[PDB]
């Protein structure tokens, strides 16, 4: 009886067609037993992939954000759930680590995301825009002037319900998440590639 | 030294050109003293109009929502500021009344918005999309099935930073605000016309 739940909506993969034309709708198929198509107290389902973050409202459901499931751990921005538990399949997901300053949050275990943009190559964002089929969008990040140092950031503009969508390199490795955009002197919006170093479970 | 501020970005008016083509960018001009153009402990500026709601973040500013200023009172959704004070010009605006259930909130005085959609005519939304010039968009609302009764709602889809943008009738009267969209059985999103009855200041 939690207030939020996650739904798997895509695989983690760099798309050649998105490298071909700039944007490509994902064809993550799923069949029944006859061949018919369908495109996308317990511990919850941690199947690796890209997830929508849904929550119930006054008059219906809506997508509060997005996240990525890696190594049995769900990663998202802090601002998408602010720590609320997540229903995943038959079970539930409780927050494990988070940082309001870094705008990062992970469920089921510590932060597992390790790779980061190399600063030269182009990247593909697995866009999970609300009410929109999942698509990979190719774009070139950039190093921008921040008081927080010099972080990678992308020029794409998507609704805040897309925040937390994973960004991947040519290997399909998640180099960061899509954060909430900030405004530029010209009036446009820039979203940073939200990423931190991998932390570990001692034992 | 508040954390949020509002910026006036449009007048409250029904646009004939939006009634002509469906959508029309607003031409709310403003001149200097030479004729050059520019398009859009104290009590803050309550100049009647349409406002962007901006807030500072880690790496810059962003639009948290929108609102409308009527009769010296700023109206917006509760979810845009959640009660945070607002800098308006030389002064500040403190929340006066609000309702989390109704998703309504007003600063500087009680709720002044009285008119509501008549259920038959078309309406124009003064869209204050983040990073976008303000435009009026014509659309026909509809009465939809809700457990909360039967409320008016529009089929337009805009980022949550647009939430709180005023919706007006042919007279330019604000018949409600643009709420956060909820999902439909088909997967699309529907935004209700957030409106309540006018409350008064006794004396």
């Amino acid at each position: 009886s939690t207030d939020m739940w996650i739904e798997r909506t895509a695989d983690i993969s760099w798309e050649s067609d998105a490298e071909i034309t700039g944007s490509s709708e994902r064809v993550d198929v799923r069949l029944d037993d006859d061949g018919n198509f369908q495109l996308m107290y317990k511990k919850g389902d941690t199947t690796t992939g890209v997830y929508r973050i849904m929550t119930r409202g006054l008059l219906g459901s809506y997508q509060a954000g997005a996240g990525v499931m890696v190594e049995g751990v769900f990663h998202t921005l802090w601002a998408t759930t602010k720590g609320a538990a997540l229903m995943s399949g038959e079970g539930r997901l409780d927050p494990y680590w988070g940082s309001v300053k870094e705008d990062r949050l992970c469920y089921g275990g510590p932060w597992k995301l390790q790779h980061k943009w190399n600063g030269q190559d182009e990247v593909q964002m697995i866009v999970v825009e609300p009410g929109k089929n999942v698509k990979n969008v190719q774009t070139k990040p950039g190093v921008f002037k921040t008081p927080e140092g010099e972080i990678g950031a992308v020029t794409l503009d998507f609704p805040t319900g897309t925040s937390g969508s994973p960004i991947v390199d040519k290997n399909g490795d998640v180099i960061g998440l899509y954060g909430n955009g900030v405004i530029m002197p010209n009036g446009s919006y820039i979203s940073a590639i939200v990423q931190g170093e991998r932390m570990d479970e001692p034992i």
